[PDB]
């Protein structure tokens, strides 16, 4: 497959914040979305802006020691400093011993590892975090991808501990990549929707006995996907998702998924 | 692809609780089992005879934002107020582009969403919450189902942490419903059985890769369910359930799943 | 299968931890691997050297309630005392009216359930666990076989909550057996390695859609093991596993995989 090149900046922003950005003063949290086809090599030329050590880590992904982002490997950036990282990806294949070499493919993450303790503590809490996609050879594509990470108590480090709202329009293929960070353990949970527990988050046909879920266990580093169809067999509406652990969703760790009408209406709602 | 038609009540009960029910004064914790086939609609005339707002939301299950049950979307009902709730669900089939749309089937449940927050963090600790089940075309039904809520630290609202037996005969096809709510995240562990993690809780065949497991990690409103033959290749006993994090079994979050021989005496 | 009989032994351990061995005065934490094949019998004559009952648990495999190890089931051992528990596990197949039956393989455990409590608190904090592979035929065997176990806040009842390091060569077909206990959840986590969150933790091949995984959230009891190619796509190197809850990994629950080129060097 194809050999790409993008820069990254870990930026600092306001509150106390840290991003990825694509370009200088344009960070955002989660980072900027990466997606590859299996074969694919990416090398990021990668800035740490920022007054302290910083690092780009990925989780999926094939990457050397050189790439780890790690102090054990020697591989995050001093301040002000310059890195290119190389991420690698294969597709799935016969091993020689007749195996089954599983492929790159799936929702996964990157993360720096070395902003507050040699795990990124402090990065990850800042908002070092953002959402990569391996795509497999005739993967569904999606309309729309929306990137939900549940970092402590936060959604995309929003304040007043609540989530980003999503817009759609019925019928649109919604992707969605749910990613986890931090201390606690969470439940995912989206009303009027539902997917597979599997790969791509849809099942590949009747033969796919995976259980079909609407709220999922994650913990800390856990990344998945799926795509739904909005508001099939449901309708236009303001459609919940949440944390589903009582005491979060009471925190306001809350967000809604817009599911609009073709003419571009919503029925009423009351946020 | 029937339509069918319930009456449920949520009602105040003894000890600060709160329960769903089929009528008047017959409020459980669970609520009543809710059993559908892919393409059965359900309406449910619910009459709140509580003095606080209470709803009707339901995992998984196809409904509209006024069936939602929510704050949001206006669909709570006032105290003595009735509503009827629509709940679809479909088939799996072919989409036009290609892809295969999951269908209803699966181990579900529905709870509170009003009571004490806009979360229902109130309704559901006090025992607004029960099973649903809906059945794909060709599932093998069972002999029994048992339901088995983790609710914060407790079994079905039971008092001291305790859970229920539920009694078969060696051979029995059982079902267990798994739901968890509230706060805390739990181990859901079964002695002398185990169960596939996918859909049904069963193994398809042998083309089915799923992990089979005795151990299930289960945090707030996941469902998931299975079936088992009582004393398949481990013979009748008291088998016990419990929550394998160890300060809840020590608090007595566990029972018995008491498995009889086909004369009906259990070794012990 | 085969029918096969070892001896196990529970024995207390320096800094008041308690161990199983294959030998008096070689019990390890975790305790030995033991290795079946569906359809093997094994008869462990346990002898319990502690001057406190305990007892021999397992999950996933074939058991009567005579071999529980629970003081429910009366089948837990006095101080100094002897008892043979049998284990059995069965294939998969079509049963008569045409469901398959799962079969016992998988990456399984066994722990003592009557130390410090009827739930064996007290004996799994301790270090009374281990692993079990049930294998099936024609799995893919390993060139070696690391047990990792998360106990509460310890990898393996290590001092200051380091784990172990692993070493392997480029090439080598490493297989990881990880299991939970206690009173925590945890994510597992592996650089520059992957695996499928399915029984062997290897795709069967094109048409098995479990997802591909370097993170795993765990509980207390859970057990799930994968093979993989070392260094495979990354090369020779320092690879770290760790606990992804940012307060585990921070006080130290982390180890390496060393990963040598076939030179017997690493990558500084
Ligand atoms: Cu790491
Ligand atoms: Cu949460
Ligand atoms: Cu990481
Ligand atoms: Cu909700
Ligand atoms: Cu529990
Ligand atoms: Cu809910
Ligand atoms: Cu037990
Ligand atoms: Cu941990
Ligand atoms: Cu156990």
């Amino acid at each position: 497959g194809e050999v790409r090149r993008i820069k990254l900046y870990a930026e600092r922003l306001a509150d106390g914040q840290m991003g990825y950005g694509l370009e200088k003063g344009r960070a955002t949290i989660p980072g900027p979305l990466i997606e590859l086809n299996e074969g694919d090599t990416l090398h990021i030329e990668f800035e740490n802006t920022m007054d302290v050590r910083a690092s780009l880590h990925v989780h999926g992904l094939d990457y050397e020691v050189s790439s780890d982002g790690t102090t054990l490997n020697k591989s995050d950036v001093e301040p002000g400093g310059t890195r290119t990282y190389t991420w690698r990806t294969h597709a799935p294949g016969r091993r020689s011993d007749g195996t089954w070499r599983a492929g790159s493919a799936g929702y996964w993450h990157y993360h720096d590892h070395v902003v507050g303790t040699e795990h990124g503590t402090g990065g990850i809490r800042k908002g070092l975090y953002g959402p990569v996609i391996v795509r497999r050879k005739g993967d569904v594509l999606p309309d729309a991808t929306h990137t939900i990470v549940f970092n402590d108590m936060l959604i995309n480090n929003r304040p007043a501990h609540s989530g980003p709202n999503f817009e759609a329009t019925v019928g649109d293929r919604v992707e969605f990549v749910m990613i986890t960070h931090g201390e606690y353990y969470h439940t995912f949970h989206m009303h009027g929707h539902r997917w597979a527990d599997n790969r791509t988050g849809m099942l590949t046909g009747p033969d796919d006995p995976s259980q079909v879920v609407d709220n999922k266990i994650v913990g800390p580093a856990d990344s998945f996907g799926f795509q739904v169809i909005a508001g099939e067999g449901v309708g236009a509406g303001a459609w919940m998702y949440h944390c589903h652990v009582q005491s979060h969703s009471d925190m306001g760790i809350v967000g809604l998924f817009l599911v609009k009408k073709t003419d571009g209406t919503i029925p009423g709602y009351e946020p």
